[PDB]
């Protein structure tokens, strides 16, 4: 119930990037500048190479984002991978054996543990590790959500821009016409990828805060709720009840 | 009998998409605009890049669908994968052990369970999980069915459209002829893929509602019907009868 | 003897399709229209893209089949896969254990089963499942056989056709010459693939109906014939006889 | 000694086909027609596409074979695979256990079988299955041998032929020069592949008929000769002799 | 806690290089020189081949780094791999058995080791191997950090440079215009890769020196801290305490 | 000591062929004819296709070898594979058990075999199988050695030759200039591959004849020398001696 | 400690070659000759094919090395693989059992070997096999080191050379301009690969001679030093000491 959130919050940005690259290769380069009819095949591939590199040199913040939208979406994916990567390396040895301990000792009682819960309750160290692995996960969803909302928010006739190559010794020339109407290509594919990654991230925002309500769902309030999720040995206690 | 429906309702849209891409690569780009004879090789590849991106900017709803038909068909495939993905994570631990429990205890009787069914009958919690995993599956087939029917319903001379590139600084020019008869290419392959995915989805519509008739097929009406499907231990009870 | 038929009736159409695609890639596009000498490299690739898409818009039934011959051959392959896919999911648990049952109980007799066959004989439920898995297999071979015969039956100078692109705003022009002699390319490879898939399917037509003669080959007439095919425990009964 | 023949009679045609395709891709298309200097890049690729398809429409039998030489060599490879595929599905269960039977019972004699051979001798059913799996293998080598000899027998200036494209509406024109000297390319690679597949198939022709001399090599004449080939339990009988 | 640092300090430079090459292939060559309109397709590919090779022959140190930025980033990755490669080949046999030794002998005490720690404390040979495997790791991070900071520090209009090909017999000619404004392409992708590899390496600099504080975290100060990390047998000593 | 010769006499020709193909693809076609400036792109690819096929039609023996040098080197590789392929199928069952026989019986003597060697000595059947598997291997090295020496022996300005295409209806024309200076490309790579495959095959020629001196190294002279190579049970007889 | 040297002395030349080929493919052919503007696309690809083959025909020794630098680096890699390949086939059976022999017999002493070392000391046969496997390894590093130093030593404007194609019937012509300024491309990548393979091979030269000091590190001087490297049974002798 909690591993499924951190697999569709990471796997879904990975799926859209791989689908974007099969669309990126099957059409061509992400820029396409309208070179004049006088240029050759190589000079017309110079302008598509210059203008794709010169979107950063001087709003300008809309144009800079379209180049790196697969990268920022990638960085927001591996940064959701690290709280589960740190959960398996910090709080996994402290939880694997102690669930095995209660799983074996409850067999011999029906064939101590009542004073186990009285002293494991007052320990505010492992519930703090649990919420900080999910509160950091919650805000990094919303930072990814506000970026995905901002990228869709522009949505304008903004992929079209005007660049020029007359910078170096090409300045003060008589062949280049000083203006090149370029246009980014993959914007419309990215605008739809910025929506279906936003609606999912909005629909998972009540679910991730539903895990932050473990009394309604101290350390006993954490520990009593984990035993019926990944441990099938509690299901034999219902076999005690159904016979009577 | 129920895993076979959710494998051919998901595997069949996956098969058509992979066959479409081998047809998409082996011919070329999905758009092909008739550029003039005056244009170069690069300006003629500008118009195929502009017009393929400018189908969304202003019926228009036929033309927008042809670009994203592999994507909408993909989204309708993974959304049929989630009710079985949630079935293996919610109702699978509550059903694996209790079928193992009756599978072992019925051996020692011929070598209790009669009062097991009297109290497992009045429990309207796990039949509700069963129908909601299939009723949500039923309507999401019909929403996929009505989209596939609507895409085939247009079928017109609608792939041909007229676009223009005179928008930015290319506006007020004297070389571009203001109109470009473009045409989408993969429409005829998609119209046949929208039929053989519709006839299958119509032919599976009585089957998925046939699973929604579990009395004619409460919790006992659910639980008595599962034991002769994935459990071979009931076949020894016929070995009790055939000897007598 | 019966798994070998449903592997060469499915594997043989799969082998011809994979061999066709290596021939399809190594030559080029399946259409090749004779564009005029006045056209550019891109306008000449427009006509090959328009005419390959416009074979369906208005005999015409010969020309429509040549585009989709790998698809119809593919659909006739997976539709032969489903009666064995349903045999392993419906009649496989009802037959795996009961063959194991006689395989063990006949050991202890020489170290009941004589009254086993007297009551398993009068059961017309599992022989009906056996013939319907093969009678449906028989007619779907003949429907595939009559399509393969019809595709070879045309064999004419029919790949050559005449198309025109003057439809949209390209209508009422003065550059396009109103007629384009196109020709499909992979027809001659497909005509030979339609023969060696027909001669095999004719030669397997007496074999598949030879399985439909199980008395000369009720439920006892089905059940007595399966035990000497996939079960090596009957071979020890000959070791009983050869010692005497 | 007999599995090695049916692996180099099948693996050797598979090896030459894979080596031919790496030579076929690394050079180009198998046809190369000398288009005029007036034609464009696309019209010159029309003639290479028309003439490669129009070798069948009206000696002509030399030219038709050069297109399908990888296919006929492939069909002669899988048709040598079927007598071993039928040997493992028909005569393999009748021979696996009975060799295991003598392999175990001869241990306890030195720790019946003398009357085993007196009644297994007069059985003309399994030697008939053995020779028909090899006599059918023998003639299908010679049919492959006479085709490989006939293909090498032409060896002429026969790849060069003259084709014309003036058939449809291209007939009665004033631009096409009515004759196109084409030439197949991979003929010289195929002529050498038709020799080293002929010398091997001639050198294996005495070996395959050497297996057809099982008295000099009834059912006892078959059965006594198999026990010292795939069965290492006969080697302990020499350990009986070497101690004495 | 220490294997996670040496996997994200090595895996993160490996991830950026693989992402850079998919961006390097999908656009084109890293150089793009503006050849004149008079040149052919091959002479214009000469200048892109000459100028990409002639960045080293005579500041110049900015231009030389842009060619080899994937190589220097690769060399700084495998040089972080060698202190863990030497740790598993030098100090791994001296630590695998002795942790197994205390793991077994502490079972039989509750079912010597108190004098074990009194003589294993005064041994300054294995703590010296531990710090030198991490102090060498610390400075090689900072040398990688100062290079990544220096590469981002230039960030100028420095990818644009001017080269000339008039060197050999091409000197004293009348066709080449003596100057070619070239421009490297992947600089802007590399400038962003030089930032997200710098912020991570700064944020890991307090963590790697936090491992260099093993008293606050002699040989006993090393050995007492390893037993509760990779060894689950110490968790049973808490099972001694929780029962009392 | 003898498996290492037949792995570097087979693996080394396989390694050079795979390295040749990566050089063959990365440059282009093996022929490159200097077509005139008047020809188009397709007619200039006709001459490279005609002349590459017409090296066999009429010294001429130098030019024919350069086309098929990867094939003749391949045929000399699989022909060194067959004496080890026949050794594992003819003399392997007669040698696996009898080495296992002495390996077990010598344990119980120290816990018959002295009369074993007196009768296994006079058997001139299995030493004859041993030398003929290596004498046939020896001469097939020298035939491969003399071909590799002859190919390097030409080494001339012999890749350059003159071909003409005026054969069929292209004869009696007025456009083709009757002579085409072609040149094979991969000759210089092949001349170096013909040296490092010759120096190895010369340096292995004393080693393969060193195996043909088994008295200085009858059947006892063969059998006594095999027991200390692949059998570790003879090493315990030194443990008998080192204790005394 | 000695397997790590022969894995980074072999794996490091393998890594640079694979990185060179990804740079070789992503740019183009290793030669790039400045063909005139009059030549076609095919004649300009003739000169790049002629001049790349004609670097050997007549300092000249610098130019010949640049073609075969990946091959000579490959030959120096597999020649470091053969002393470990011969170590596992000659001195591995004589060392696997005798280390197992002392590993078992020392258990029963604490639960002969003192006279084992007195007679295994005076045996100068297996130490001679040890040094010759490493002395041959030492000089073949230095021969690889002096070649790598010599290749970096040239480093000049030496990739640029002048070739001509007027050799055969192309001699005495009036179109070719008699001189072609070519230039090798991958030289600058190879000059950096010749440095980082030299600094490693210099830094491993004291390590490989450190293995040649086995008294300071006869047969006892060899045999006493191997037991604490790959054998964990000596670590129990410290468990004898730490208890006392």
């Amino acid at each position: 119930v909690d591993k499924m959130v951190t697999c569709i919050a990471v796997g879904l940005p990975l799926l859209l990037i791989s689908l974007a690259f099969a669309q990126e290769i099957s059409i061509g380069t992400q820029i396409s500048c309208f070179s004049p009819s006088s240029f050759s095949w190589r000079q017309a591939a110079f302008v598509d190479s210059y203008c794709w590199a010169a979107v950063q040199q001087k709003g300008n913040l809309p144009l800079w984002l379209h180049k790196f939208f697969p990268y920022i979406l990638l960085l927001f994916a591996i940064l959701l991978y690290l709280p589960p990567l740190f959960w398996r390396f910090a709080a996994a040895p402290h939880i694997c054996s102690d669930l095995k301990f209660i799983m074996e000792e409850l067999d011999k009682v029906y064939n101590i543990v009542e004073q186990y819960l009285k002293t494991k309750k007052n320990s505010n160290n492992l519930i703090i590790k649990y919420i900080s692995c999910r509160l950091l996960t919650l805000i990094i969803i919303l930072l990814a959500c506000i970026y995905l909302g901002y990228y869709f928010s522009l949505s304008s006739l903004s992929d079209e821009f005007v660049c020029s190559i007359k910078s170096g010794i090409l300045r003060n020339d008589s062949t280049v016409p000083d203006q090149f109407q370029c246009k980014l290509i993959a914007v419309g594919i990215f605008q739809l990828l910025s929506v279906i990654n936003l609606v999912v991230y909005v629909l998972l925002a009540p679910v991730v805060v539903y895990t932050l309500f473990v009394p309604f769902r101290n350390d006993l309030s954490l520990y009593n709720l984990f035993l019926e999720e990944n441990i099938s040995e509690v299901k034999s206690y219902k076999c005690l009840k159904v016979l009577e």
